[PDB]
DNA sequence: AACGAAAACGGCCACCACG
DNA sequence: CGTGGTGGCCGTTTTCGTT
């Protein structure tokens, strides 16, 4: 289970996420996806008895919010090197949907080599949007997403990483795809509540949490 | 962090803009955008201990409003050599959006061999609207925008300065990629009324300050 | 320095207009904008040690506004021929913004023979609004007005003439090529505030003056 | 049975009044 | 001065009548 680094989300999720499953945070923009994104990049390098993988992340860019400094600030926060962090973050963004599948080729063979934990891909839906915006391609797009996730699975399963995806909502094959569903909505100031809309496993139950400039950490009213 | 010279200003920011970040200010005309920059680009040669950065100035302009003068009042009123004050600001105006674009590679090579820490570019948008004034035009300035703004987030990754741009409101895009939303508005007089209108980090809250012959500098009614 | 014939706006100016350079005047209707034209047209002739130019005056209407009368009064203020005033003060009115321009080739042929000192523009933006009213043409009214002014600019060189231009305020672009910007405002009664809104030379500043039937002329509480 | 014309209804725009 | 509500005009659709 790797710590999420919230220990009110960690309680939620009964210790942090399944390693070899993927996990399905879905919620409104600026509500922290990409905040948890890179406090979870680091998190996977701690040790396990810290709650990490101790295995290196990856991080699938398509929307730029990408800052090695946040992940410096999660790695001084818990006390690992922010350079040897970077050292065990590999970054790409993608500019399609063709091209945020075709890392998942380069994603697969170098994940032979090297012991990772998470894979992050942050708007993982807007490129079929942003690529396929008309209507009569929504089926084709429907399809690359199928074997995308497909692929996704396939790799959590190979290689027993923790699989994040992120979605902004202004597709319900997801749904029995990830095993572990998170609405994310803002509550203001810089404190975000968190629901689960369904574990198989997780209660449907809400924890508060903040984004923190070293964190994503609990709320401390 | 780079102090103002406005002290509420400063504790609205929590003590000064983050070096590695865009701060966007958008307000009327006559708010004091261009003030505030000829006051920062000053300060920013500050010692860090008195909320500098200790590092030279750079103005781009686009309106004409570059006054030597006004940079000589803050240098004086900081106790700064004005003459090394101009002698750390290189200006060069734009002519156009290409040419404001084009100035960007003069600017990327010239910052690596010195310090700097103030970036500014004054009615930024401004040519984006004299320039590109039809309406089947419109998607070719926004995307010169996009990439001009790309630039500057990746000078202010590589050489960890502060990147100010002034915005007239008589674009959606530069919300994600600004950090921090600063909206300013005239109080009668020349005491101006400024506004957080979004941070992740910093409360929406207001702080009031003056537009005084030395200094942008603190309302002191 | 050609006198304003207004002491107090005389020391806000150190003395008058420099010959040479375009002096903008932006006020409300009824601020006194062709009254002063109407005085300078005839204190231009006045002899130098007056604070004249001791040359011929050119009066560019498009309002309407141009009254021979108020320069014989001007004239018999100082003690000038009002006959002589007439005599060396060539007008002709502009019909639309390409015949405002247009009258600059005959300005610039006829400058050439006699010694003029001041060259007034009267209402020089109104027709640039009453000519080109859509929107779609804008860029084709200010790329006009940018053309007149670089001629303005030229004339002023080689001529050493005053460029005086007057503009309603119910551009940008006049900023950079005015060297001086008066702010005129209304006190009531026929007493006028005079602002200094930018001066690399000048200080921001205000004078207080008056609208007699003779003269533009000092304030008399 | 098909086409054309007329009438009615709905939506959009402009003007006036009130806050 | 700005926003909201009401009224009027125009356009589109449907129905009826005539060829």
């Amino acid at each position: 289970q790797i710590t999420t680094g919230s220990k009110e989300l960690d309680k939620l999720l009964q210790g942090g996420i399944e390693t070899g499953s993927i996990t399905e945070m879905f919620g409104e923009f600026r509500t922290g996806k990409t905040q948890i994104c890179h406090t979870l990049a680091v998190t996977c390098q701690l040790p396990i008895d810290r709650g990490g993988g101790e295995g290196k992340a990856m991080y699938i860019d398509t929307e730029g919010t990408f800052r090695p400094e946040r992940l410096l600030a999660v790695a001084e926060r818990y006390g690992l090197s922010g350079s040897d962090v970077l050292d065990n973050v590999a970054y790409a963004r993608a500019f399609n949907t063709d091209h945020q599948t075709q890392l998942l080729y380069q994603a697969s063979a170098m994940m032979v080599e090297s012991r990772y934990a998470l894979l992050i891909v942050d708007s993982a839906t807007a490129l079929y949007r942003t690529d396929y915006s008309g209507r009569g391609e929504l089926s084709a797009r429907q399809m690359h997403l199928a074997r995308f996730l497909r692929m996704l699975l396939r790799l959590a399963d190979e290689f027993g990483v923790a699989v994040v995806i992120t979605n902004q909502v202004v597709g319900n094959i997801i749904a029995h795809a990830s095993t572990t569903r998170l609405y994310l909505r803002k509550g203001r100031g810089e404190t975000r509540i968190c629901k689960i809309y369904d574990s198989p496993c997780l209660p449907e139950a809400e924890a508060m949490f903040a984004i923190n400039a070293d964190g994503v950490g609990d709320a401390k009213d």
